[PDB]
């Protein structure tokens, strides 16, 4: 990140500290939890609303020392009243702005918010799982403030979970009890805590909605796929991602050795010796070197992260992904709860900063060979069959005789988001009880109100609705400001939190109490549908056929002779 943004960020970080303090209130309160009493505090918002705030509630043992790389265990309960009036550290990670490692291994916490601790009626509970590619993210309110959602009568809960190698190391050797997916197992434990404790905060244990964006969407999908979480919640919302996105899972069993080697390990490639080194290394050294793990070949093959969700090599007590997510979709309990899914109108815009640093990437579109789904393509990506598959991609996104950055970014929207959604919808259709899935398309563009990922994607002064742009209208962040009540931005906040609350409440996202929705007839997708319909969210709310459907079908044509793999 530029020094410019580094200094601006530091200044906003100081401003956030002073605003957080001044928005603090003297009204502390105590709630029960199965692990003992917790003290929270009421806080204020820039819109003159208020909410009770409990942060730093442990849902697992701090995964330190011997617990490193291992499945979470339940935390030890306490006597007395545990202080939850301040946040805890985020998971160890590279700060996307400073470039330094921040965070702590002691990060397994969740935060609970509500405008009323004793509601006369039990409230819908919404659980947010943050994205960040499974390598960054937090539940701190400088990034995910509950300030907008608490104008609604819900309970909002924001969880953390282990990121990067600390969350997703996977070793083949069964003796070592590091099968993988530690971070997803953290999420499972957090959902169990929420199920058995939300009633203490005025929440309805029988009406829980899980939702997440990007890797948070993949995460929410995993929670809907795994047997571990069966019946733990009742609705799901997948925002710009799911578990069958190509970035959402990787076979990373061989990469632990590589990481150890980068971190100065001396010895052979065996799991036992590799683990014992990794167990003793400083957490910040491992996370720092994570960026170097992927081989040149892996990056060429579009493997995005060295460690992430994986198929576990053997089944243990807390095993979450015993098979590939595609196979898991076939018996998933989550196929049978009300579901909403969607993407922004220009997801691939997110890769602007990548293209600026590596403009050579645009040449990939001359054959589009590197973007053929890895399961279909040959290792070198020189097979004539992969050349013809890539040609189908190329016709769908390349506009002239030479490809452009915009063609590249448009391709990225499909490879990373729309095509996997299509594959999931069609897979899910032959294994479901008939519960509805609704689609939205987020198409509201503004620069009067933004979120920090715009800095990361170098998206300042760039037109279009990029991946992550919707977060601005769901959560307060430290770059936000109070918006006039009649502004297009403020209305989008009302509509987005309104639609999400309605869906969380009824399993149907439609409400006439939501301004703009008066002519909306929003039906679910059916298996018999050749063309998807979605609510397009812009200054106006409009039901339309998905504009992306044509390019989607073209991508699907790559599987003409390999229908079994679709």
């Amino acid at each position: 990140v530029s020094l410019m943004e580094k200094l601006k960020w530091k200044i906003k970080c100081i401003e956030n500290k002073f605003l957080n303090y001044r928005l603090t209130t003297n009204e502390t309160v105590v709630a029960e939890t199965e692990y003992g009493k917790v003290k929270g505090v009421k806080r204020l918002t820039v819109y003159d609303d208020s909410y009770y705030s409990f942060e730093g509630i442990p849902y697992a043992q701090p995964p330190v020392g011997e617990l490193r790389f291992k499945a979470p265990q339940r935390p030890t309960p306490w006597d007395g009243v545990r202080d939850c009036c301040n946040h805890k550290d985020k998971s160890v990670q590279v700060d996307f702005i400073t470039g330094k490692v921040c965070g702590s291994e002691d990060c397994l916490y969740l935060s609970v918010y509500t405008n009323n601790l004793n509601p006369e009626t039990k409230r819908p509970v919404l659980v947010y799982i943050h994205g960040g590619g499974f390598i960054i993210g937090e539940n701190h309110r400088d990034m995910y403030g509950p300030d907008y959602f608490i104008k609604k009568d819900v309970v909002l809960i924001n969880i953390q979970y282990r990121l990067g190698a600390l969350g997703f190391l996977s070793l083949n050797s069964e003796d070592l009890n590091v099968p993988g997916n530690a971070g997803l197992k953290d999420q499972v434990m957090a959902l169990r805590w929420i199920k058995n404790n939300c009633a203490n905060f005025g929440g309805n244990p029988d009406n829980i909605t899980v939702f997440g964006e990007s890797a948070g969407a993949a995460s929410t999908h995993y929670m809907m796929l795994t047997e571990q979480t069966r019946g733990l919640f009742h609705r799901g919302i997948l925002m710009s991602g799911n578990a069958i996105c190509p970035w959402a899972n990787t076979q990373c069993q061989h990469r632990a050795f590589t990481l150890a080697k980068l971190a100065g390990y001396k010895g052979e490639d065996n799991d036992k010796d590799v683990l014992e080194f990794l167990m003793k290394a400083k957490p910040q050294d491992l996370i720092k070197l994570e960026e170097k793990v992927l081989t040149l070949e892996e990056r060429t093959n579009k493997v995005m992260f060295p460690f992430g969700p994986t198929v576990e090599p053997y089944q243990t007590a807390d095993c979450v992904l015993p098979k590939h997510p595609r196979e898991m979709v076939k018996t998933a309990w989550g196929n049978s709860i009300p579901t909403m899914m969607g993407n922004t109108s220009y997801e691939g815009l997110f890769f602007t900063s990548i293209l600026k640093q590596m403009p050579l990437l645009v040449k990939e579109l001359e054959t589009c060979v590197n973007f053929v789904p890895s399961e279909l393509a040959d290792a070198e990506r020189t097979a004539p069959e992969t050349l013809e598959m890539g040609a189908k991609i190329k016709k769908a996104h390349v506009t002239g005789e030479t490809p452009t950055a915009d063609n590249f970014m448009d391709l990225c929207s499909h490879f990373y988001f729309w095509f996997p959604m299509h594959r999931l919808l069609q897979l899910r259709f032959n294994h479901t009880s008939g519960t509805p899935v609704y689609l939205y398309r987020f198409d509201f563009d503004s620069e009067d109100l933004i979120n920090p990922y715009r800095i990361m994607r170098s998206g300042r002064g760039v037109k279009g609705v990029s991946h992550t742009d919707e977060l601005t209208y769901f959560f307060w962040n430290q770059l936000a400001k109070r918006m006039p009540k009649e502004s297009r931005e403020y209305k989008t906040i009302e509509r987005m939190t309104g639609i999400w609350t309605q869906f969380a409440t009824t399993g149907n996202p439609y409400s006439n109490e939501i301004e703009g929705m008066e002519n909306v007839s929003w039906d679910p997708i059916e298996k018999s549908d050749e063309v998807y319909k979605c609510l397009n969210i812009s200054d106006e709310l409009k039901m339309i056929d998905v504009p992306e459907m044509g390019k989607i079908k073209q991508w699907e044509s790559m599987f003409e002779k390999h229908r079994d793999l679709f």
